[PDB]
């Protein structure tokens, strides 16, 4: 009397999948730096991207939620403005740091975008002119710079959402696309209707229909994060982060797994609404589907290199 799979065990499907281990490795080294090296580093890392980041639409959609905090920061004198940003990057326990944690990912990113423009403008205390990183800061920055552009964005995203204090409810409601404006996924080697439905629903921003594909104890595991377990939790996450994505699943493989479960690996690209033209992250989706065809786990990973797109069969 036992269990074929746990979420823990499920997470080992498809072991020859190389993830971009350098992303969290670099975030971990970033976390050892001083607050002033940290903010300067993000300044340099952010600013480097230039055109790669398309900040305009997402900022606009999300700014209602950050407006009051931002304007409160706007009215502070420079030394208070610096101190608040130091509090966020240090993960201090302040009411502002807690309000920051309650913001949705896209609100957090629009917040920092606004601070980036005001810093440029000198409405917010900028990074001191000619500020120069420590040897350790400099090294984290070169590590970032060695990554593919999408992976650098992953670093930035990871750092941003983990600032402030450690239920994300302050985000906009998601409009699903019109029924007349949706796209049907085609994946080479794969006809699995759960997988195609996951792709199509996610692409249409129909997160009720995507959550409906999961088991009651099913789980969605983002890149470098713990699994999110159960429909209410998965829907909440999808509302926070999955608006505006263009998923391009390209290939995959299906195999039977123990106890009439089915294991499905897909590789492809995502484009975030924050990304430019031709920026995509290469992803794996690794599904474990129970015998009833429902998602017990889907695990999304950023791939180490484009070589991993065709790492499929066994
Ligand atoms: C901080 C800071 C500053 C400003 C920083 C700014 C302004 C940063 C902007 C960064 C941005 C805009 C990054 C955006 C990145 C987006 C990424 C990398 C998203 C990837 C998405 C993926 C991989 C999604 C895939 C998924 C799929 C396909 C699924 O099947 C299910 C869900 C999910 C897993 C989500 C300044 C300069 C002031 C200095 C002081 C501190």
């Amino acid at each position: 009397s036992h269990m074929t799979f746990t979420i823990d065990s499920a997470r080992s499907i498809f072991p020859n999948t190389q993830v971009a281990d350098a992303i969290p490795a670099t975030v971990a080294a970033f976390n050892q730096l001083s607050a002033e090296d940290q903010l300067a580093l993000l300044w340099f890392a952010y600013t480097e991207m230039g055109t790669t980041i398309t900040p305009a639409a997402m900022s606009a959609a999300n700014m209602i939620f950050a407006e009051n905090t931002l304007n409160e920061i706007k009215q502070m004198p420079a030394l208070d403005q610096s101190q608040v940003m130091c509090d966020l990057v240090n993960q201090a326990d302040s009411p502002l740091c807690r309000t920051y944690s309650s913001f949705g990912m896209n609100v957090k990113l629009g917040f920092w975008y606004q601070l980036s423009e005001w810093m440029k403008e000198g409405i917010v205390a900028p990074i001191p002119e000619g500020y120069k990183l420590s040897e350790d800061g400099s090294d984290v920055l070169e590590a970032i710079r060695q990554l593919e552009g999408g992976q650098q964005l992953s670093v930035l995203r990871d750092i941003v959402v983990n600032m402030g204090y450690v239920k994300k409810v302050k985000e906009p409601v998601v409009p699903p696309k019109d029924l007349a404006s949706r796209s049907k996924s085609s994946i080479e080697g794969i006809d699995n209707p759960t997988v195609l439905s996951y792709m199509d629903n996610m692409n249409a921003f129909d997160f009720q229909a995507a959550v409906a594909l999961f088991a009651e104890d099913g789980a969605l595991k983002p890149p470098f994060e713990e699994p999110i377990v159960g429909k209410e939790n998965i829907l909440a996450y999808m509302n926070e982060q999955c608006y505006g994505l263009k998923l391009t699943p390209q290939q995959g493989v299906s195999e039977s797994a123990a106890g009439e479960f089915t294991q499905v690996k897909v590789t492809g690209r995502v484009q975030s609404p924050w990304f430019g033209d031709n920026v995509g992250l290469n992803l794996a989706w690794r599904f474990l589907l129970n015998p009833q065809g429902e998602i017990f786990l889907v695990a999304i990973d950023v791939l180490a290199s484009p070589k991993e797109l065709m790492n499929l069969g066994l």
